[PDB]
């Protein structure tokens, strides 16, 4: 449930 800001940024199942 958290994403990075990773270009494009990548999101995780967390």
């Amino acid at each position: 449930g958290r994403c990075t800001k990773s270009i494009p940024p990548i999101c995780f199942p967390d």
